[PDB]
């Protein structure tokens, strides 16, 4: 999905831009899937990932750490360290610890000076969410009900 990848981008340069970094009258019909508006959906990820980046101080230090990032890691390492976000299943604030992790691993890499990771990361986030998140978000109610629950 395309949408997912598009989730990913702006919340990976929301995140960067805020560190100081950077990245480098018509509603939908019943029948579509999501009829909640994508900037809304971003706008409420941001939000989610800024309270959530404020609750844990801690959080990913082990996991971070444990990835020891750099242009040698694979995905499946990191696939490895974010299956344990998930450990006892999926709900919609693993999902935003998930963004939060990718948010937090992108800015550590430009901090060591390994610009070079940012895309990357977001390429496998783009894959994790394609691969294990997205057939759960779409049978539990899309980011339409992401945005009702937290926008």
């Amino acid at each position: 999905s395309q949408s997912n990848r598009e989730l990913v981008v702006d919340f990976l340069s929301y995140k960067l831009s805020q560190k100081g970094y950077s990245w480098s009258g018509h509603s939908s019909s019943l029948d579509a899937r999501e009829v909640i508006p994508m900037a809304a959906v971003k706008q409420a990820l941001r939000e989610a990932g800024d309270e959530f980046e404020l609750r844990y101080r801690r959080a990913f230090s082990d996991l971070t750490s444990q990835l020891h990032i750099t242009p040698g890691t694979a995905y499946q390492s990191f696939e490895q360290v974010v299956n344990e976000l998930f450990r006892d299943g999926v709900n919609w604030g693993a999902i935003v610890a998930f963004f939060s992790f990718g948010g937090a691993l992108c800015v550590e890499s430009v901090d060591k000076e390994m610009q070079v990771l940012v895309s990357r990361i977001a390429s496998w986030m783009a894959t994790y969410l394609n691969d294990h998140l997205e057939p759960w978000i779409q049978e539990n109610g899309g980011w339409d009900t992401f945005v009702d629950l937290y926008g």
